[PDB]
């Protein structure tokens, strides 16, 4: 093919292979320049299916299952093959037409990795094919001679014929030889308005090339012609033979026999006498008789097809029957019985949608039975069958008996392919296992109730798929790294259970959605999305192109680096994982409970796998390399819960949302969205790691440290959100440890803390921010609400922050030793100190805002607890109430510091309480002073207490409510 040198090369690659962008189906594709200018868009249609054309060199298209369209001037090639290339069909009569260039080859076995193309509904008809109404576009492929033009109609060769396809769009298209040939000045491939999006020429070795066109009355894509010439290399225009219909109809038409039917009337069953040496047989139902073809010699074109009809037949045969060529169609519900041990052999089955057929004869060695057709085929033989299965189309039942030696075999292998087909197993002795591979577009093998064990999964691509449909459970045992591109369905569980000591990676960039267990034991397990398949070249052709300046030409399938990955959604009831290493990469989505021992499992993994033969087959050549995403459209996600026990390990660096049951393990987060549900773990450090931000939106109980290093962890609500859906929740930790100046513990409102918090570093604790309750609250959720008191946040710990910001909203902080903060914020908070009284309790400071907030000291009448302030204090209306634990008598004097500050602070930023807390039924008098360089408020008097109709004195610091508190300080 020729092309300008305008739009990158590639783009012609991938289209004619259907891959990248180019994808059946792909609409509104836009195309630009190399220049990035935009040139025109594929919008008349969907991006149509080009897998009826031959995989290898593009010179015949599929029109039936069983014949190909091309020239007739081809008269070299004898065999073609479809999709990924993986098959191979022979020529058994090319069906040459005598004066037009064209041919339609009869081939020896049915297709079953491609659905034929639709043709022209109109034909030779003269002028048809520049009625852009009905078919604005025209598209083809091709791989003959290919070069680049450019402006000056100057010839690159890039190749040679049969290298690679190259495809792209042609313009609207004027009939000549009373509408049998069509032509177009295909060859101006920078003429975008004639020629369409991406104008391309066929050279020398296009010869055969079809040409499809969109057609918008049937509104499908249609074969409408095969390339014959062209003005030579470069040359203004092309010729296309169009497809010839009453030829094509002669063709079909001249192989199959007299249509057999079936009438219960004329008796028992149709009798298939079969003469070996002069090809031909007869089928007789005692009366009637019907003639019958079949292989002659090495000829395989002697044989015709049949094609059976009536009601419920029933056929036996009497002797093997080698059809040749010819092919077995059935309209009708038929089972064809034999007790010679008759075989038989041909180009294929075909079951008409609808139509089951019972099918107990077996094959022969070496060759392969081809089903097609939507309807089923019940395989239903004795003994061992020698022969082989390709199936393309509707459902095969393999229902093998036994015979006198008690051995069955349905078939010595089973390939399933084009995306059709479906494969039951009524038992587990119909195969061996691992003779099943699957094709081009897969397939499914449904494994009905039976349990199995594969030492390996030979499948070509996302297509295979492996599955239960019954409600009897069943297992599969696998036991071969390893790539598996597949998808497992429905009902079963898999075992991956390696043998000890093991290093190789269990890969899947496939799918997976089961009803049971998914089990790894040893080794690696690593679920992945898959980046999308590109067409590539040698690395010659990459360099060539390169060498004139156009850098796209690939030389792998798929890359670590490309932007187009496709997103894998993998589901199990559970993922049990002991002794493993287990990695959920990008562009994958996890559903289960993970149940982990001994085990790492790392939510986001930047390890990920290609296979350097991916869409060649079902050989595969694994790499492992590096791929993080960065684009939230791109990156993992994991939903459900994570129990980890015994050394476990787990590493949140993706889009998580699960509860953590953890023990005697870790978990490390460094995702920037994680959420936690409700979460226990005992003897399991929590790390949050630089850059990381966690919400934990439940309760989080943990007898341990949770670490927050440069990290953000949120305990029910985050600080950029106000909430009206909030529970009350708990959050225990042996330790809150911060550490790094841009660490952060945000602790929202309804939240019951417990647990010292420790800050190395300018970190910030937050307690308190904005958020209302539900207005549905279970009995539990009214229980614990009721234990806050009237405050939305009450923490029980101590603080050893020494340089961190501190700041403190509604809430109560008893503090339960000595405690130090570098900048503290307090906004109708209450402090109360419940250290030792062997010593008091102090909390040290260096700035401090308090605002309506208070302070209960306890004291012995000789000693209390203290507030030291050692740079500045600031804000208005705070109180200081003294537990005195022992009546104090005026025949005896007070004098202790409890506050002390800088000398310039306000005299009433502090006041006594005007309420009493404790036995003691007093209330404190304070007096300022100045003294060793700070003012200090000192305890020297006590008050009886004034009764202001709040009945009863607070016990303890605990029982002030927050009413109690608030109204005290107004
Ligand atoms: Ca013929």
């Amino acid at each position: 093919g020729t092309v300008n040198n305008e739009l990158g090369y590639q783009l012609f690659r991938d289209f004619a292979e259907n891959k990248g962008m180019f994808r059946p189906g792909a609409t509104n594709i836009a195309i630009y320049n190399k220049q990035g200018e935009f040139v025109g868009t594929l919008d008349k249609a969907a991006m149509p299916d080009f897998s009826a054309v031959d995989s290898e060199i593009g010179v015949a298209t599929l029109i039936n299952p069983q014949y190909i369209a091309s020239v007739k001037h081809n008269g070299g090639y004898t065999n073609v093959s479809f999709g990924d290339g993986e098959n191979r069909y022979n020529i058994v009569d090319r069906n040459n037409a005598p004066s037009l260039d064209f041919h339609a080859p009869r081939l020896d076995k049915l297709v079953t990795e491609v659905a034929p193309t639709a043709v022209t509904a109109q034909g030779a008809v003269a002028g048809a094919y520049l009625d852009k109404e009905r078919y604005p576009v025209f598209y083809r492929l091709g791989s003959g001679t290919q070069y680049i033009k450019d402006s000056n109609g100057q010839l690159t060769k890039m190749g040679g014929a049969y290298s690679w396809l190259t495809g792209g769009t042609v313009g609207s298209l004027s009939s000549y030889q009373n509408g049998e040939m069509i032509s177009t000045s295909s060859g101006l491939v920078f003429d975008y308005k004639l020629n369409g999006a991406m104008p391309i020429y066929g050279e020398a070795g296009d010869s055969g090339s079809p040409l499809f066109a969109f057609d918008t009355v049937q509104n499908k894509w249609v074969l409408v012609g095969v390339l014959t010439a062209g003005n030579g290399a470069g040359g203004r225009g092309n010729n296309w033979a169009v497809i010839p219909l009453d030829f094509i109809g002669q063709k079909f038409n001249e192989d199959n026999d007299a249509p057999v039917t079936f009438r219960t009337s004329e008796g028992g069953a149709l009798e298939w006498s079969f003469n070996s040496s002069t090809g031909a047989g007869a089928l007789t139902q005692g009366t009637t008789t019907y003639a019958m073809h079949g292989q002659q010699g090495n000829d395989l074109n002697a044989g015709k097809n049949l094609i059976f009809q009536g009601q419920n037949g029933q056929i036996n045969l009497k002797d093997s029957v080698s059809q040749g060529a010819g092919s077995l169609t059935f309209r009708d519900n038929y089972t064809v019985t034999t007790s010679n041990g008759s075989t038989w052999t041909g180009a294929g089955i075909v079951v008409d949608n609808g139509v089951s057929v019972n099918w107990q004869v077996n094959g022969v060695k070496g060759d392969n039975l081809h089903k097609i057709g939507e309807g089923t085929l019940t395989v239903q033989g004795t003994g061992i069958n020698e022969g082989g299965l390709k199936v393309g189309d509707g459902k095969v039942v393999l229902n093998q008996q036994a015979d006198n030696k008690g051995q069955v075999q349905a078939f010595s292998s089973v390939n399933i392919a084009s995306g059709r087909p479906t494969v039951v197993l009524t038992d587990e002795r119909q195969v061996n296992p691992d003779t099943v591979s699957w094709g081009y577009r897969g397939g499914t093998l449904d494994v009905n109730g039976n349990s199995l064990t594969f030492h390996q999964l030979k499948a070509a691509d996302y297509g295979a798929v492996l599955a239960n449909n019954v409600d009897k459970r069943a297992t599969i045992t696998l036991d071969y790294g390893y790539l598996f591109h597949g998808q497992l369905k429905g009902n079963l569980n898999v075992d991956n259970r390696l043998p000890e000591g093991v290093t190789g990676a269990l890969v899947m960039d496939g799918a997976a959605d089961i009803s049971g267990t998914f089990t790894q034991e040893n080794g690696r397990l690593t679920l992945q999305g898959h980046p999308v398949i590109h067409a590539y070249n040698t690395q010659s052709v990459a360099d060539k192109l390169a060498a004139s300046g156009d850098h796209s030409v690939l030389t792998q399938p798929t890359s670590f680096s490309q932007e187009d990955w496709e997103n894998r959604s993998f589901t199990f009831d559970r993922l049990s994982l002991k002794n493993t290493d287990f990695g959920l990469g990008r562009n994958a989505t996890l559903n289960t409970t993970i149940q982990a021992d001994n085990s790492s499992v790392t939510l986001g993994d930047s390890r990920v796998f290609i296979d350097k033969n991916d869409g060649q087959g079902t050989a595969f050549t694994l790499e492992e390399g590096t791929s993080v995403a960065t684009k939230d459209a791109d990156k993992s996600v994991f939903n459900g819960t994570v129990n980890l026990d015994n050394q476990s390990v787990l590493n949140i660096n993706d889009i998580f949302n699960g509860g953590i049951q953890a023990n005697n393990s870790t978990v490390n987060i460094s995702s920037d969205s994680a959420v936690l549900g409700n979460s226990t773990l005992t003897s399991t450090a929590l790390n949050l790691n630089k850059g990381a931000n966690a919400l934990a939106s439940q309760s989080f109980v943990s007898d341990g440290p949770v670490n927050i290093s440069d990290a953000t962890l949120s305990l029910n609500s985050r600080p950029d959100e106000v909430s009206h859906t909030l529970l009350p929740v708990y959050d225990y930790a042996g330790s809150w440890n911060l550490k790094g100046d841009d660490a952060r513990l945000n602790v929202g409102p309804y939240s019951m803390l417990s647990g010292n918090i420790n800050v190395q570093d300018k970190g910030t604790v937050t307690l308190g921010g904005e958020g209302e309750l539900s207005p549905d609250l279970t009995l539990q959720n009214q229980m614990l609400y009721s234990l806050f008191n009237g405050y939305r946040n009450i923490w029980s710990g101590s603080l050893n922050a020494p340089d961190a910001t501190v700041s403190m909203t509604d809430t109560q902080w008893s503090m339960n030793g000595n405690s130090t903060a570098g900048n503290m914020k307090l906004n109708r908070t209450i402090v109360g100190f419940n250290g030792g009284t062997s010593p008091f309790t102090t909390l040290t400071t260096d700035n401090l805002d308090a605002v309506q907030s208070a302070f209960v000291m306890r004291t012995d009448l000789n000693k209390a607890d203290k507030l030291v302030i050692n740079k500045s204090a600031t804000g208005h209306d705070n109180s200081i109430w003294v537990n005195f634990l022992k009546k104090p008598s005026n025949k005896d004097t007070l004098d202790i510091p409890l506050v002390s500050a800088p000398e310039a602070t306000a005299d009433n930023l502090f006041r006594a309480s005007t309420r009493v807390v404790g036995f003691s039924d007093v209330t404190p008098i304070l007096s300022v002073r100045k003294e060793d360089g700070k003012k200090e408020w000192v305890l020297d008097g006590y008050q009886v207490a004034r009764n202001d109709g709040q009945g009863k004195a607070a016990a303890t610091f605990m029982h002030i409510s927050y009413n109690n508190f608030i109204t005290e300080v107004n």
